[PDB]
């Protein structure tokens, strides 16, 4: 059975379990069950399932080199699929809430969930809460007897917390740290002294890399009972590295990829986000360019945004990106080599993860 | 050491742990640590701590009848305090998000957290996410070696899920179930056919009773390793019963308690909530009264709200409340008697919980 075919089949099974449980144990009525079914499909489906499929792919790699009864192979693949859906539903939670938090309009060519006419923000915040609650329902049901349940739940929590801390770093990245204060309305930075590579890397590490790369890789190891085949410090280093490159690509696409391709109108400039483009531009601009950036960044005015986009183009950030990518390619390959020491199979899975990231 | 004194001391210890961990493991800077410290204090402190103290009180009851070394008594009391704070932080999460969802203005005489000038909804949604994440950080840290960790985490999840499902029932309680549809903007019911005692009881059971009564009582049993001293079906029945009475009191106060005493301006009428007052009024109104209620309920117009308040007063719902309370007093006492069969100590703790609920 092909990997994606199995993964999608498990979605239907998990969805049926969750909705049937809501009827048998939570007194749900059929119309609310239908609401939640539509909410699940709308928020969890339609992507490429890269995070969930990484769990499956890691587990398949170990299956090829480990002796098991057929029923055990099937159990491991089913576990990897459920775990992959835990990650996809966790991402769904983040995307629903982030879209509300940022006042976003579109995601993947369709309206953000909170903007659907019969949803609204009042329901959508709670729908997002439910999406994350469903990840825990999945784990306690499907993994109740598994030796890895404890380690999996502990990992999932730590990843979730790191991601929420990362969201805090992201939403406050255009403030001056010394001015943060619940009592005082927050002005945008004027000096941009905190738009540095180290601060950018901290934002991205926490807001993206734990749930997009560390979680799927480690969950694949856990459902495979293979965490001893790897040096965990190496898995963390390579996950944070690939994850940062993934976010840098996203940052570049927000500015330069056409809306129809992006599936949304990017507003990192109007939102004054600490993007890779802003940080890298400031790391090479002269005094006049810095001043013109300061006069235009973080404003909704289309003329001011266009000015920022000119400044980026004229700064030849394409060359900086090729240099960054060359260094990431160098460093990921080095970490993969270190991973072959204890597991050529896992190192090959990481290699596949990197190719899928690098090509898109 | 007095119970409340110990409970508050543990707050400072937990807060110090969480913030110190954010510095040592999450790369936090001192200004964001201060933001989160203020957010924690503002959202978690200032109430009566009834839920958290119930854990402590249940554990103290067992301590009085169970042989332990002194260090073990101290460990149990510390565990009960941490568990109580897990519940208070979970409530803090719900209140932050509910206030955003409902567009609330005040809570306990102070602005809702999202309305603080340097917070805003963009930060406050995530602050609420962090509050719940902190409950899991607490459990995995303080209870890492405890035999009850698994049972406690599983219970906490189920309670959280039931509460989120309850919030869905609450926010959709003024819609017609057959009309729910993400694609279509939701009109308020016109027939109010779903304002029934059974439907009201389902809302309250899920939205309030699991986290306010079932969770503190069962957590007290868990940290005491005393779940065998009770019939769990009885604990559930008494928790749901007391919890419903608690919410009925809240519903009555929303309408009739002065704002300065309530700590907010109640808007259940303008919000068209399925309150105990609306359900009970419809369960005794004549045809003309039903019509006048339909013409006025769920509108912000102060004259229409006053009309609804007149209809309630003229309907003598005070008599219905005294009848409801008399029946609850009857039924709680019956369940306490059944609880004495296996544990007079736990039955006495439940009795204390009921008195604290009944008097306020
Ligand atoms: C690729 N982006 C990574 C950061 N994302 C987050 N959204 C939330 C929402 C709530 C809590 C944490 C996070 S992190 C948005 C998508
Ligand atoms: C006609 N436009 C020319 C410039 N655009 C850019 N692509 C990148 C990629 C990486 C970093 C910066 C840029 S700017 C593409 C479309
Ligand atoms: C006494 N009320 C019980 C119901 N409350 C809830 N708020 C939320 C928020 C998010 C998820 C679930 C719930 S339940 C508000 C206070
Ligand atoms: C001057 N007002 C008289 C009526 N108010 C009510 N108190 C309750 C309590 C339980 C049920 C209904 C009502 S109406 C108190 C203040
Ligand atoms: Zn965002
Ligand atoms: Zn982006
Ligand atoms: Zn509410
Ligand atoms: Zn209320």
């Amino acid at each position: 059975m092909a990997s994606m075919e199995r993964f999608l089949s498990v979605y239907d099974e998990v969805q049926a379990f969750l909705l049937d449980q809501l009827q048998s144990k939570y007194e749900i009525d059929p119309n609310r069950a239908r609401y939640l079914r539509i909410m699940m499909d709308t928020t969890c489906l339609g992507g490429k399932y890269f995070r969930g499929m990484t769990v499956v792919n890691v587990a398949e790699g170990f299956l090829a080199v480990t002796q098991h009864d057929e029923a055990t192979k099937e159990r491991i693949l089913h576990d990897a699929c459920v775990g992959g859906w835990m990650i996809e539903f966790l991402q769904a939670h983040y995307l629903v809430e982030d879209d509300i938090m940022d006042g976003s309009v579109m995601r993947r060519g369709k309206p953000c969930w909170y903007r659907f006419p019969g949803v609204t923000t009042q329901c959508a915040i709670n729908d997002g809460i439910i999406l994350k609650s469903w990840t825990q329902i999945m784990a306690w049901h499907y993994f109740a007897d598994r030796p890895f349940l404890k380690d999996l739940l502990c990992l999932f929590q730590k990843v979730d917390y790191a991601t929420a801390v990362g969201q805090m770093y992201d939403v406050t990245s255009m403030c001056d740290s010394n001015k943060l204060d619940p009592e005082v309305a927050q002005p945008m930075t004027t000096d941009f002294a905190e738009f540095t590579p180290a601060i950018y890397k901290r934002i991205v590490k926490y807001k993206t890399t734990f749930y997009t790369y560390l979680l799927p890789l480690v969950m694949g190891l856990l459902v495979s009972e293979a965490a001893a085949s790897v040096e965990m410090n190496l898995v963390e280093r390579v996950a944070h590295l690939i994850g940062e490159y993934f976010q840098v690509q996203d940052d570049v696409m927000d500015c330069f990829t056409p809306p129809e391709q992006l599936g949304k109108v990017g507003t990192d400039i109007e939102d004054a986000k600490c993007s890779w483009l802003a940080v890298t531009f400031l790391g090479k601009a002269n005094a006049a360019q810095v001043a013109e950036f300061k006069a235009n960044y973080g404003e909704k005015d289309p003329a001011k945004v266009a000015v920022v986009k000119r400044l980026y183009s004229k700064a030849n950030l394409q060359a900086d990106f090729a240099a960054y990518e060359a260094e990431v390619v160098r460093e990921v390959e080095s970490l993969i080599e270190q991973l072959k020491v204890k597991s050529p199979t896992f190192a090959e899975s990481v290699a596949v993860v990197w190719e899928k990231t690098h090509k898109r």
